[PDB]
């Protein structure tokens, strides 16, 4: 009944259906159930740096285990990967352009001065 | 091990913890379970238009029922609302300025020519 309703209600219906995909994480079969739009965004992220989505996810798992000791709430973490990717693009911290690989960026520049709910200040090893 | 790992692995840990809130959906108190960053984003969306987050969600529910006949997958829908809000800010279709009401916008301009996974073509009533 207003522009806000119009913009939000008119999501593509399939974009918020949930799809299960199988992945091998630290060698073990695992279930990741994500809303389709989140799979779509993870596929975009992977493509940006010339990776298959499954390889991007396996690498994220590997690194999350090293950073936190384990990879708890991994599906929720992937959701937040998608959301943060778009926040960072909206803020112009990551260029909103597919040809610039994320691996070419300066992560301390990308993350510096963000609100505290948007990142962990502890650097990766 | 690279800038992409650094950016993604270093999410705020609480941002992807799930926190339940109780919402009144067509008269029924219902527990909605969302990762903290989604709650944060829904609160910003509500604030842009001078709404309390609970009223935003209730109005969304009301309008989704009217549009689709029911509000199936409602928690998934709310996650996709947050993701699309950020996608549209990244695309420059919604101003990335949290003081400009979404209701200020021309929804037709916002949605025009988007990727097909980002919207439904049928206009609201």
């Amino acid at each position: 009944s207003n522009a806000m309703c119009e913009i939000f209600i008119r999501a593509n219906q399939r974009s918020y259906s949930v799809q299960a995909r199988s992945l091998r994480l630290h060698g073990v079969a695992t279930s990741v159930r994500l809303e389709q739009l989140f799979w779509d965004v993870l596929e975009e992220i992977a493509a940006r740096d010339g990776m298959r989505v499954t390889q991007l996810i396996e690498r994220l798992y590997d690194e999350l285990v090293q950073y936190r000791g384990e990879a708890a709430n991994f599906t929720s973490f992937l959701r937040v990967c998608c959301l943060r990717y778009q926040v960072l693009q909206a803020e112009g911290r990551i260029p909103a352009d597919a040809t610039v690989p994320i691996r070419s960026l300066d992560a301390q520049a990308v993350l510096r001065g963000l609100p505290a709910n948007l990142y962990d200040s502890r650097p990766l090893g």
